[PDB]
């Protein structure tokens, strides 16, 4: 039995209201989107997500972490993986593989499935992997995608003690091909074809009857709704009302955190999975059908079992409280953060952050007042990234 | 039983002589003996990590039945020559190899460790599958752009190594769970970090493998080769510390267990992700494989992550690699003058990272494409022809 032993999320410390940004931009089913401080990156998001699940381990349990993979499209170097920085801030043993995975929003699932295979293939019991999906996409002002784009990381311990979600072994359908508008069509093609591939490997698979709940990559909840509708209509020829009811029953819990966070690329499907577990009633063993996608493209349909112990383990992470504690940006504050963030470019040799550039945000959050301390990026010195703990006091 | 079913390399169609380049660059002629490099592969201007990967993998994909090719369920490209923040090289590579759409596609990144990462992940997926006959295609591909007037430049080549990973591991059968790791963030120091990783990753291997000995457990060694002098120095440093062997015993061990592994790398240069796999192919091709022999394998990427693992090779391994004709392909490369080399570097740099629109002149070096890339008796090669609104477009130049 292999899967997620522990899960946690860091969706940043600020948000902007989506209807307010829409209006301000003079232009989804989106409510709020996470915004990164100018001095945050995929590394610092990844460290903030993983630190609670790493610190909850005994010494002996942490020493069995032999794999750390970061799934991202927010890389910082041609060669140097995010996983090197992330390892160095989590007190992990050096007896560990470290690398990064890339394939748009499929990067996290790629990492998770490799790590599950490593755990299952090991001749030794008790192998552990840490997989972190982390992205800090830079929104382009005056694009229709902007208000759908968030910042977040989702950290998962993958082991043979899968309290949070136990993966159905071998129950994996894939649909991948090179492709560059088409974006809804490609997502729908992958959902339908990855599920069909799943059904080829799993005797009697049905997209309604096999799964109590669904969790899917969520570019925005409207996309998930439209894709769910297209695929159920094509595969099962169900009535519009029956399709609407199925969305309410099986996907409304999954899209709750994504509609408060926005697309975080790699981590979105895992945030939808955490959201499913947190926002649905898990009264016994229930199976979740999971659809992961990355544009360009690659896709996978897989499944896992969750239990009341899953719900208790995820509730103890306090995700809803963390989201509700975020500082609300005005649109002007959001615009100044975008401007400050863009100053650090890919391939910069030397760059120093002003950690106090937005004292309104660092007064209230990042160790301010009631708030948790956070790792942030402080500088790049001869290509080397240097992090500080804000709120160390 | 899991490992490499088939292996092939593509190390480009051109080379520049390393001593000739040292002299043209007016680098200190002393350090040629420290590099131990003979010649380096050079990419044409219109080649990238995708086109390199397709040229490497195409013969091993074409040799499969339609049914065998149907069972490829994983393609991973290991590279530090990515073209996009999001879009993996594996998408383009998939599209040019006629692979089924029932495949996971992604890229691995961790400097020259990227290939081994991809290989070990694929091995785990094949071992873990409840179904027999799962196959994965892993391609290590890099086209590093040398910086003229650096001492690094003459050690840097261009190359891809493609491997089918399966439960029919003719080329190399992995020792299951025999894996030592040593990884930590670190930013010259590079020889010290390589040595620390070789010693510590092997120590970790010995922790998991009862009775492991860096001399007695392995008939042969194959290692990531930034240049052959580094491997020779690191071998010496680590046997000095772990075994306290005499200098002559250490020299003789290098000759017996590493001289085959460095033979192709000393003619190609560092190709990053693929170099350890080029070293493995070189070990199989250049050593006498007279019976089952165990190779100790050390993979390393700056920054850093490292792994020590082992595999068994056999006379059938040596027959399978010999049929790929790697030595004849390396001997067939067009010999560049330094001015031709300098012109290729200049033409390459014209395509900038993040470029949206760019069109190649595929006939810009007609003296090269007359002889190679399908010219004369040369074999056809995929090349990069254009970037159109970020989309990369390739031509079969044969």
């Amino acid at each position: 039995p292999v899967g997620i032993e522990a899960i946690n999320v860091y969706c940043g410390e600020t948000y902007v209201d989506v209807p307010t940004l829409f209006a301000a931009r003079q232009l989804l089913m989106m409510a709020r989107k996470s915004v990164a401080l100018h001095c945050e990156d995929a590394v610092s998001f990844a460290v903030n997500a993983a630190k609670p699940i790493v610190d909850a381990l005994s010494e002996e349990e942490r020493g069995r972490i032999e794999l750390l993979i970061v799934g991202t499209e927010s890389g910082v170097d041609f060669g140097k993986s995010l996983a090197t920085y992330v390892h160095d801030h989590l007190g992990l043993p050096r007896s560990c593989r470290l690398f990064e995975t890339k394939q748009a929003c499929y990067s996290g699932t790629a990492a998770t499935q490799m790590a599950a295979a490593v755990v299952a293939a090991s001749p030794f019991d008790g192998a552990k992997a840490l997989v972190i999906s982390s992205d800090v996409a830079r929104p382009v002002p005056h694009t229709y995608v902007e208000p759908s784009q968030g910042a977040g990381a989702v950290a998962m311990l993958i082991s043979d003690q899968p309290v949070v979600a136990s993966f159905d072994r071998g129950a994996n359908g894939f649909h991948s091909y090179e492709v560059m508008d088409l974006s809804l069509l490609t997502y729908i093609d992958c959902l339908k074809s990855s599920f069909t591939d799943y059904a080829r490997k799993v005797e009697g698979a049905d997209l309604v009857d096999s799964f109590d709940l669904l969790a899917m990559h969520t570019p925005f909840p409207g996309m998930v709704k439209g894709a769910h509708r297209a695929v159920l209509r094509k595969l099962k020829r169900m009535s519009p009302q029956a399709v609407e009811d199925d969305f309410a029953a099986r996907l409304s819990a999954a899209v709750e955190y994504p509609r408060q966070v926005g697309n975080i690329y790699a981590g979105t499907v895992f945030l939808a999975l955490a959201s499913t577990i947190d926002n649905a009633v898990i009264d016994r063993e229930r199976r979740v059908g999971i659809f992961s996608y990355g544009s360009g493209c690659s896709s996978e349909f897989y499944s896992a079992v969750v239990t009341p112990e899953s719900q208790r383990a995820v509730r103890a992470m306090g995700i809803r409280q963390a989201l509700d504690d975020r500082y609300e940006l005005s649109v002007p504050e959001y615009d100044e953060l975008l401007t400050a963030t863009a100053e650090l470019k890919f391939g910069a040799r030397d760059f120093t952050f002003d950690l106090d550039r937005f004292p309104q945000i660092t007064k209230a959050r990042f160790g301010g007042g009631t708030s948790r301390p956070r790792l942030v990026l402080e500088a790049v010195r001869n290509y080397h990234r240097e992090y500080v703990w804000l709120g160390d006091g």
